[PDB]
């Protein structure tokens, strides 16, 4: 990573931007490599941007009564601002000089020569004040989103957890999505908003120098033009503050469906996911199509008030006096820079003023948000102790609390063990004690070192180790006595690299078990005074179970104060204290001795989507060469008082006026343009449509090698500019192309050497358009690439927030977002460096070529006409040059949806149920180790199989290869049907399962029971109340129609578990696939498992894993996975007297069930 060379770069190499050439060559003949990117200048930091708007920040709101995030902005960059709005002004009124020294020479045919040597320098000054001003602005915009993006991110580690529920991921990525690209550039169009008047003044009074008071005709017409323009900009504002709200809601669902994509394949759920996204897609295009139409008539006023403006200008006079053609051909050139001014320039600055405004507001409302409070003592005794402590889940009520009159006291070094059933509160006693839920009543009061491990794992991109550690120095004996104590040397073993095997956010490679242990680790490895643990062995076998709690908890961590959530009598019989809580309330509180006694490819691609586009440019295209020889006639026709013809002089004039008018007479109306926006935004809605099904009907192997953040990206970014930035920057480019096409065929008959010298300067603008695009498509595809880490470490961290807050780690978090927002500064910023460098070169050769055409001309009566008509057609063939330009730039997200689009694809009968399995082998990549080898075995109709096994042994890769998820080799039949003579949906349609990891989406509870919508409210009730529901669901508001969000946070896991069984049971499937149904459930609530297992499903066949003990009670085969292979039994009395060290482990009360 070389220093950036605009560091050692002379004046004159900064002044022309000249230090761009070595990566405009390199990028020429070879693919960008690595080493080929500059470090960031040491002023485009994240840190010390950062630093410096919180100093300025914080002063602001300690020091007003209202506080305002743009008195900050001021102070850290107004006198910049206005140093390069000077110099813009001052390139400007060049623009304005020029016609006036154009219509002198007019007039004029020894003073020619020095007034084309004054003209051909104007063009000089101009090029050496505008493009460094301009770069100087987008450096200026640059600088205040990185400072903003920091603000936002150190805001959201420190967010209170009642405000967290309502702010969602999908608002969180669409503020940050809106302004990525935007904001920066909109700082050069902003200060036109005071440019615009002045330039206004000063032609007025210019063409008063001609017209006298005539010309304020023309100036009502523009005037009201404006105030037409204003009311358009008020309407489109409209629109989009109503499709926000949809946008931020597709997003969460879409985000939420591709992370449970396994869960979504095995219920066979794809189709009903796809019609919820296109329900959302159909009102929001609504919306897209309406503020479409708007502004088509709003960047359409320039092209059709060029003949209005002229005419109106000139009509007074001559109806009072008579009037003559060359001031009629005079004011053509006054009347297209005032109606820039006043048609583009000026309505586009105040709507960049309306929306930095409006997104400035949002930040600093944001910002203004509750925050995270808590206290504790240095001097406490490290004894925690509760006093008649309630506590309320909504702040509202504090209703029912959910914590009431609880209290407990500890001394350092006991433990203390938490009991109860499902709901009782456990969690939220927890949550109490680390600070995240404030009681309404009561004290709590500890030494503020906590360490925690929660009940659903957390996991962060990185290794294992790295996972450990968790921004710490590294210490090999405390890491090797962790790793050996929580049971994790035998499974780290198996992998390539051990421990420095890289995991994906939310360890999707790893087992349920290995997970919670890697959590376990986790918490162990810091050193605290507390301890809070929550269900640590709940995806655990047993012999595993006793071994952490003997070695980890028992003595490693014997001089520790700790807390720890458990339902086993064996783990009861050894806590100090012990906490018995039932519905809120402390059943008991005391010890066991009490409670005993008790290319262009793709824009082919594009332009074939739809037949509707190809038949509409088709129609445009026609009706273009209609008028180019309509026009054609006319001029023909003309060829062979109110005004003043002669034919000795002026006859000649008629001709150029009306080439004059060609802006005018070229534009697209209403019948050429709302079909062509409307044409592209319905292209944009079938590649949505056809992007979501490739993505769920794509492998698994596939699927797991995405990013999160990536994915966002994609949905969230590409399908805006297809959906409203691209549309119009097509209809723009078409215009100007068409214009300058006609206007070419009509001038090259009146004068042909103007033909025959308009050909070279395209020709050399082509060549360089062609050099430049070959490293700035480079370029752009790097800085696409370049925002998905920044989105996905936002979504890490908004997962592992309260984990974050009570570890401590939010200086690192904060180093490591910073660290992602300078690796996408370093190419966006090289981007914009080419760019102006391009844009810079165009200009020089526009002023070559003129200055070559004007000291020729005045060496060799028409001159001036000739060079008006010259300077018109070479400022419109740049201005084309420049939006062709914005367009390949637009064309890259089409090209990497296109790439996601082109994914691979995956790939009476249930009665007995019964089914065969021959030499079966799974493996989750081609080339990589069998997790299974040489399963065979046969399972009769009717019968119940348990199938059991180590935590980490390939139990769930034995129920996902049913199921065909995984490589698969071997041969599976079903009442001896073979999986292969069918499809993948009918094999997949004859089972019921139940993942291991649940699956709850934002929506009602019956939409989450039953997303098809084909069983009645009747029969849904009958299953909730059959499997324990009825009481938890009418405890909310909306009794099946109350809402979930954040995926059932408002729900124990417990009740997900208990959800999870009713889908099932509403399911009718012959053969059941069930993982571990009895999570982290208490006896009590098994035996709803138990009964439910008995009756609903009575003949059909089940397969039942479950690390529980009673489960194999109800069970008749056995199947135990063991190194790879499958051993079959028929008792489970037989297989435990083969092995010792599980027998063992057996609690008392299961082997006394056991062994009667
Ligand atoms: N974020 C929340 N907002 C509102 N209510 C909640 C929230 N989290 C849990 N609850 C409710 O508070 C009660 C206590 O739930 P909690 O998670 O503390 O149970 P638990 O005893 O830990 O259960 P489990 O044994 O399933 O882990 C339940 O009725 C639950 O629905
Ligand atoms: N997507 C994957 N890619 C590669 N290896 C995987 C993947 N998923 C799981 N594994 C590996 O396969 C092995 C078995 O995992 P599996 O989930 O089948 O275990 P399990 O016996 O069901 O464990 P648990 O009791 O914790 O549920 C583990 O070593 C695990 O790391
Ligand atoms: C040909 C004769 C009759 C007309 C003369 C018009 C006069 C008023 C015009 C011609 C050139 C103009 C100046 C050109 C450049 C600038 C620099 C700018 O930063 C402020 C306006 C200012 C200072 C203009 C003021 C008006 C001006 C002096
Ligand atoms: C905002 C700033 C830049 C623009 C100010 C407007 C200036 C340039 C305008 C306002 C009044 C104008 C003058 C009005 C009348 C005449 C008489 C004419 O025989 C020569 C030009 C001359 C002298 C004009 C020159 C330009 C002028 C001075
Ligand atoms: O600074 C900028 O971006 C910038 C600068 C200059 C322009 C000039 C333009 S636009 C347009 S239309 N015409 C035009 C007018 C009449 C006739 C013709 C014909 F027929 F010859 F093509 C073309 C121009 O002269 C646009 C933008
Ligand atoms: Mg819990
Ligand atoms: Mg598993």
């Amino acid at each position: 990573m070389q220093r950036s060379p605009l560091e050692k770069a002379s004046v004159v190499s900064k002044l022309f931007f000249s230090w761009t050439r070595p990566i405009l060559r390199k990028g020429y003949r070879q693919r960008l490599e690595l080493s080929d990117i500059y470090q960031i200048p040491s002023v485009d930091s994240a840190d010390n941007l950062s630093e410096k708007l919180e100093r300025e920040w914080d002063r602001e709101l300690a020091s007003k009564k209202n506080p305002k995030l743009i008195n900050a902005l001021r102070r850290c960059f107004f006198w910049r601002f206005m140093f390069y709005g000077i110099f813009l002004y001052l390139g400007e009124v060049t623009k304005a000089v020029q016609p006036l020294l154009l219509g002198r020479i007019i007039a004029s045919y020894s003073i020619a020569i020095y007034l084309g040597i004054g003209l051909c320098l104007l063009f000089i000054v101009r090029t050496l004040l505008l493009h460094p001003a301009i770069f100087g602005l987008h450096h200026i915009g640059m600088q205040m989103r990185i400072a903003m993006f920091s603000l936002i991110y150190k805001k959201t580690l420190k967010l209170s957890s009642r405000v967290l529920d309502k702010i969602s991921i999908g608002q969180l990525v669409s503020l940050l999505s809106n302004n990525l690209n935007k904001f920066d550039e909109g700082l050069a169009l902003a200060h036109f908003v005071w440019i615009a008047p002045l330039q206004v003044a000063l032609l007025m009074g210019l063409i008063w120098e001609l017209l006298q008071a005539s010309a304020f005709c023309g100036l009502g017409f523009l005037i009201v033009l404006a105030l037409f323009q204003a009311g358009l900009g008020r309407m489109m504002m409209k629109y989009r503050d109503q499709r926000a709200g949809k946008i931020s809601e597709r997003l969460v669902i879409t985000s939420e469906m591709i992370e449970n994509i396994q869960s979504v394949k095995a219920y066979c759920w794809e189709e009903a996911m796809e019609k919820m996204i296109e329900n959302l897609r159909q009102t929001e295009l609504k919306l897209t199509r309406k503020a479409a139409y708007v502004r088509y008539f709003n960047s359409s006023a320039f092209f059709f008030s060029g003949f209005f403006v002229v005419f109106l200008s000139v009509l007074p006079y001559a109806l009072i006096k008579g009037i003559i053609l060359r001031k009629i051909f005079t004011t053509i050139s006054f009347c297209i820079v005032l109606r820039m001014a006043v048609t583009r320039q000026f309505p586009w600055a105040v709507q960049t003023w309306y929306d930095s405004l409006g997104a400035i507001n949002k930040i600093q409302d944001f910002l203004q948000k509750q925050e995270y409070k808590t206290l504790e003592y240095n001097l406490t005794t490290t004894e925690v102790v509760m006093e008649n402590v309630t506590a309320f889940w909504e702040e509202g009520f504090g209703g029912t609390p959910v914590l009431k009159d609880i209290n407990f006291k500890i001394e350092r070094g006991q433990l203390l063990a938490v009991a109860g059933s499902t709901g009782a509160g456990k969690t939220s006693l927890l949550m109490v004690i680390m600070g995240e839920l404030e009681p309404s009543e009561g004290k709590i009061k500890h030494s503020g070192r906590i360490s925690f491990c929660s009940q659903f794992s957390w996991i962060m991109p990185g290794t294992i180790k790295e996972n450990i550690i968790f921004g710490v120095s590294y210490d090999e004996y405390r890491y090797r006595s962790v790793i050996k104590a929580c049971q994790l040397e035998e499974d780290i073993s198996k992998f390539a690299e051990k421990d420095n095997i890289v995991l994906g956010e939310g360890g999707i490679t790893l087992s349920g078990g290995q997970r919670a242990r890697i959590s376990l680790a986790r918490a162990v490895y810091k050193d605290a005074d507390l301890y809070l643990l929550d269900s640590p062995f709940g995806y655990l076998d047993v012999l595993t179970e006793k071994e952490i709690f003997e070695s980890c908890v028992c003595k490693l961590m014997a001089n520790k104060t700790r807390i720890l959530v458990t339902s086993k009598m064996e783990h009861l019989k050894k806590a100090d204290k012990i906490l018995i809580l039932h519905e809120g309330s402390s059943y008991f509180y005391g010890t066991f001795s009490e409670l005993q006694n008790l290319t262009w490819n793709t824009y082919l691609r594009y332009i074939t989507v739809h037949k509707s586009l190809i038949f509409v440019l088709i129609w445009c295209l026609v009706i273009f060469l209609a008028e180019v020889a309509a026009s054609l006639v006319v001029l023909w026709l003309l060829g062979n008082s109110y005004a003043v013809i002669i034919t000795s002089t002026s006859s000649y004039y008629v001709f150029y006026i009306y080439v004059g008018v060609a802006d005018t007479l070229l534009a697209m109306g209403f019948f050429r343009g709302l079909p062509l926006v409307h044409t592209l935004i319905t292209v944009s809605k079938i590649l949505h449509h056809k992007m979501l099904h490739s993505v769920l009907q794509a492998p698994m192997s596939t699927l797991n090698t995405l990013k999160a953040g990536g994915i966002l990206n994609r949905f969230s970014k590409d399908i805006a500019i297809l959906d409203d930035l691209l549309p119009l920057t097509i209809f723009d480019f078409i215009q100007l192309l068409l214009i300058v096409i006609g206007a070419i065929a009509v001038v090259a008959v009146l004068q042909p050497y103007i033909f025959v010298a308009t050909v070279p300067v395209i020709v050399a603008f082509i060549m360089l358009r062609a050099y430049f695009l070959q490293t700035s498509q480079q370029l752009k595809q790097l800085e696409s690439e370049g925002r998905s880490p920044i989105f996905t470490h936002l979504v890490t961290s908004l997962k592992g927030l309260w984990t974050l807050r009570a570890f401590g780690r939010q200086p690192y978090f904060e180093t490591l977002f910073h660290k992602a927002l300078n690796l996408h500064t370093a190419n966006w910023f090289l981007y914009l460096s080419t760019l102006r460098w391009f844009q810079m070169r165009i200009e020089m050769i526009f002023v070559i070529f003129f200055i070559a055409v004007t000291f020729i001309s005045i060496l060799t009566g028409r001159v001036g006409i000739i060079l008006t008509l010259a300077m018109n057609i070479m400022s419109t063939l740049q201005w084309a040059v420049n939006s062709s330009i914005d367009v390949d730039s637009l064309m890259r997200s089409v090209s990497r949806v296109f790439k996601f689009i082109d994914m691979p694809t995956e790939g009476i009968w249930p009665s007995g149920g019964q089914m065969t399995v021959k030499d079966l082998t799974a493996k989750y990549t081609e080339g990589g180790n069998a997790i299974l080898e040489n399963i065979s075995f046969s399972i009769s109709p009717g019968q119940r199989v348990g199938l059991l096994g180590r935590t980490g042994s390939g139990k769930s890769t034995l129920l996902s290869a049913f199921l065909r998820l995984l490589n698969t080799e071997g041969e599976i039949q079903i009442d001896g049907v073979s999986w292969d003579s069918i499809t993948l949906q009918q094999w997949r349609k004859a089972f019921g399962v139940i993942p291991q990891k649940v699956f709850i989406f934002s929506g009602t509870f019956r939409k989450n029971l039953d997303p098809y919508e084909q069983w009645s409210d009747q029969e849904i009730w009958k299953v909730a109340d059959e499997v324990g529901l009825r009481s938890v669901i009418e405890q909310f508001p909306g009794k099946l129609d109350f809402v979930l969000v954040d995926g059932g946070c408002v729900l124990s896991h417990g009740h997900k578990q208990l959800m999870c069984l009713a889908r099932s049971v509403l399911s009718k499937a012959k053969i059941l696939l069930l993982d571990q149904p009895s999570a982290h459930l208490d006896p009590v609530t098994y035996q709803i498992i138990r009964r439910t297992l008995k009756q609903a499903f009575a003949d059909c066949t089940v397969i039942l894993c479950e690390h529980r003990i009673e489960a194999m009670l109800e069970c008749q085969q056995f199947l135990v996975i063991e190194e790879n292979k499958v051993r079959q039994y028929d008792s489970i009395q037989k297989l435990l007297n083969e092995r010792s060290l599980f027998r063992q482990a057996i609690s008392p009360s299961d082997r006394v069930k056991l062994f009667p």
